């Protein structure tokens, strides 16, 4: 097979092109598109507004112009965003400015892709090697990263947990242990549907503080408590339901297995462990590699999660997938009992 001239062009400009995506990141971070729409239309205007090196900005703008993000500045026209480039305006619903924003979590973590060689060699995440602590520990301690990460997730939205909370009968459940519950979305939606239910959420310090507030706002502090803990350590209480809501997919087979054994150990006799989790080919492989490189996890099919659960000492007892309007993906509750 013989590479065409069009093949080499696509590899240089697109697939092998590391330079342009960093230019787009820098344009988002500097709010370049917003500053042009706000009246700026000369390189030195823009440089003035962004506290950047005029000459170096010119050179970044040159490149953004070639690649179709900006137009103008004919060297006499006014510098301006293209149709494409308006994706980096602040209010655009696709939020691409925030995705690419280097202050934000996703773009900041994307930089770790420079260590992808190591990630393919060892199967370990690159995030720590670049920033000094692993991804969730980093987010826990730095609120701007955690809130920028959350804002981009559809799970952050108001009614995001209503559907999964509706797909499961909570009426006889006494105590939910919500392992890695984040800011408490699922548990709050559970507690509201089941007034006698008690909850314990286990989190790092960052999300724990945000859950304390969600549970107070919701009139739930009396029966839903927040404990700072490490779900690699033994869990601080037992429960007739243990809940892992969008947690497993962040962890390697190895890690996800030590978490699950930790949950089984906390599971009261006869109790249930619930895992809530879950052109087109491109976006899943993109997410998959981010998941791998950011934190060492992966999107795991139903069967995979079931054998994984199997080696932690759990048998499947029911599955149930469904859609919501609000979630761009379908969700899925797997329900396990202890085999012993
Ligand atoms: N060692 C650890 N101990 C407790 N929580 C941890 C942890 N490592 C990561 N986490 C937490 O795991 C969560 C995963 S994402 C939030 C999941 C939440 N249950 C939801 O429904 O969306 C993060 O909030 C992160 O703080």
């Amino acid at each position: 097979l013989e590479p065409t001239d069009q093949d080499l062009d696509v590899l240089l400009k697109n697939l092998g092109n590391l330079v342009t995506p960093m230019a787009l990141r820098v344009a988002a971070t500097l709010r370049l598109v917003d500053h042009l729409l706000a009246g700026a239309d000369t390189l030195a205007g823009l440089a003035d507004r962004t506290d950047t090196h005029p000459q170096a900005l010119s050179r970044l703008v040159r490149h953004l112009t070639v690649v179709g993000v900006l137009e103008g500045g004919e060297k006499g026209r006014p510098l301006r965003p293209t149709r494409l480039g308006m994706l980096l305006a602040d209010g655009h619903p696709a939020q691409q400015r925030a995705w690419l924003d280097l202050n934000g979590a996703v773009s900041h973590a994307d930089l770790a892709f420079t260590g992808l060689l190591d990630v393919v060699r060892t199967g370990r995440p690159a995030y720590a090697g670049r920033y000094g602590r692993p991804f969730w520990e980093d987010l826990s301690a730095d609120v701007a990263l955690a809130d920028s990460f959350d804002a981009l997730m559809s799970c952050d939205e108001d009614l995001a947990y209503e559907a999964p909370a509706d797909a499961y009968d909570w009426s006889a459940v006494r105590h939910v242990l919500d392992v890695g519950g984040g800011n408490g979305g699922m548990l709050a939606a559970i507690a509201l549907r089941a007034p006698h239910l008690r909850g314990t959420l286990v989190e790092l310090a960052g999300p724990a503080e945000r859950a304390r507030r969600r549970f107070a706002d919701a009139g739930l502090a009396d029966r839903v408590t927040v404990a700072e803990g490490d779900f690699f350590k033994p869990l601080p209480v037992t429960a007739d339901v243990v809940l892992l809501s969008f947690v497993l997919l962040n962890w390697s087979d190895e890690d996800a297995l030590t978490i699950l054994r930790g949950c089984v150990r906390a599971l009261e006799p006869g109790g249930r462990l619930l895992v809530l989790d879950r052109a087109d080919r491109f976006f899943s492989t993109l997410l998959d590699l981010r998941m791998l490189t950011f934190m060492g996890g992966r999107v795991r099919t139903r069967d995979e999660v079931v054998d994984l659960a199997g080696s932690a000492g759990l048998a499947l007892a029911s599955e149930r997938t469904s859609g919501s309007t609000t979630l761009p993906f379908d969700f899925s509750i797997l329900e396990f009992t202890a085999v012993s």
